[PDB]
């Protein structure tokens, strides 16, 4: 086990040699924090991209020590020391290309490590928030559980809607409806907000199902999605959700796109209004009242509206059901296109001398975040985590180190907690 002193100076040296665009993004945002410029600024961030004020407060709160580094493909973070013992991490989410697309720095996110499931929950436990932590062991004869808190309560998921639209891709593909190398078409009706980079695409930009769906999970691509659920189209979505193995299809009916999560949830707040008063066939003719260009954009997100319905609502078990369902999806695609979308993004750095696949999948809304994994070793046992926390206030939640960072740490005790 590393000591304090080596930890801190591998992760330096780490920083120092990593070839790759985490990198070198995190080179140059320490290069910020530690030197003593505008256009050297555009170039490092996305074209779309007050900054030279946020440096100034960040670099008040140094010098800065690097004590870990975390680079993650596209996302990284770097725990940093400033006098007196303070902490804080710098966070990064980058583009395609390695622009940066967040760059933040915030108090350290605290996450001690594991011996018991009940370290777990009560270091999730925060008054306001509802958390729901499940864990099992996938077996022939059922799922043995390892550890459950309120798994059979339904609660919102962002993103993890991704994995039942994903199994409806995959369905449609095995029916022959809808081929890999198809070319899906983006418009402007059709863009959708970050998180994802295929929104930064030319209108008319032609891309084959295959990179739309493998950018719609690794990336959680909101447009990838939205292109996706437009090729299947909303029913054929609908109609899959109970073999795919959501247990109450009608918490996810309308099934909403995240195009029309943003504009309902941020936009007209009259038109909110409806949506709530409205049923199912209503809330379809306000959705397709509300088809067109997006109005909202990522500055009006913040108030909570997934107790609205405006969200994706599933109970642990579900997460579970789609995560074993597409396991199954990906054996029997023998391509291997499924599995390399699936295993492009684990969300943490894995041991793969222990994990031979992992799954994995993000989501976040206001009030809302949740991170799921199937791990699988190399004799074939698999394991499922569901973490899931909602709240009125977003602020409870924060955003996502987290719940998961409690992840990592389930996962790295995982002889303890999963396989013991």
């Amino acid at each position: 086990v590393p000591t304090p002193a080596e930890a801190a100076l591998a992760a330096q040296t780490a920083l120092a040699a990593d070839d790759s665009p985490m990198g070198d993004a995190a080179r140059w945002a320490m290069g910020l924090l530690t030197s003593s410029r505008p256009e050297d600024v555009a170039a490092r961030f996305i074209p779309t991209f007050n900054f030279a004020e946020t440096v100034r407060e960040w670099r008040s709160k140094g010098p800065f020590t690097v004590r870990a580094y975390h680079p993650v493909a596209h996302k990284g973070w770097v725990v940093l020391s400033a006098p007196a013992g303070v902490r804080y991490i710098l966070s990064l989410t980058l583009d395609s290309s390695g622009l940066i697309r967040i760059l933040t720095l915030k108090p350290e996110t605290v996450i001690p490590d594991m011996v018991t499931w009940n370290d777990v929950e009560e270091t999730l436990h925060t008054p306001g928030v509802q958390h729901s932590v499940y864990a099992v062991r996938l077996t022939p004869d059922g799922h043995e559980v390892l550890h459950a808190s309120a798994p059979e309560r339904p609660m919102p998921t962002g993103s993890a809607y991704k994995l039942y639209l994903m199994r409806a891709l995959v369905a449609e593909i095995e029916k022959g409806t809808v081929g890999w190398d198809e070319i899906l078409t983006l418009t402007p009706e059709l863009r959708s907000l970050p998180t994802g980079d295929m929104q930064d695409l030319p209108d008319g930009t032609r891309v084959t199902v295959r990179e739309t769906a493998h950018k719609m999970i690794a990336l959680s691509d909101n447009t990838g999605a939205d292109l996706v659920a437009d090729r299947l189209g909303r029913e054929v979505v609908e109609r899959s959700l109970a073999a795919a193995g959501h247990h109450d299809p009608s918490l996810m009916r309308p099934f909403l796109t995240s195009h029309e999560v943003f504009e309902l949830g941020w936009g007209d707040p009259e038109r909110r209004a409806e949506w709530v008063r409205q049923d199912e066939a209503g809330r379809r003719e306000l959705l397709e009242k509300m088809a067109g260009v997006m109005t909202v954009r990522g500055s009006d997100l913040g108030a909570t509206v997934h107790q609205l319905g405006i969200d994706w609502h599933m109970d642990a078990f579900d997460v579970v059901r789609v995560l074993e369902g597409l396991l199954q999806d990906s054996g029997r695609d023998t391509s291997g296109t499924v599995e390399e979308i699936l295993t492009a993004y684990p969300g943490l750095l894995i041991d793969e001398e222990r994990w031979r696949r992992v799954y994995f999948k993000a989501g976040a809304s206001p009030g809302v975040m949740m991170f799921c994994w199937l791990l699988q070793d190399h004799a074939g046992i698999s394991y499922v985590l569901v973490l899931r926390q909602s709240a009125d206030e977003q602020r409870l939640i924060g955003d996502g180190l987290f719940l998961r960072g409690i992840g990592a740490k389930i996962i790295e005790a995982e002889a303890k907690l999963l396989s013991s």
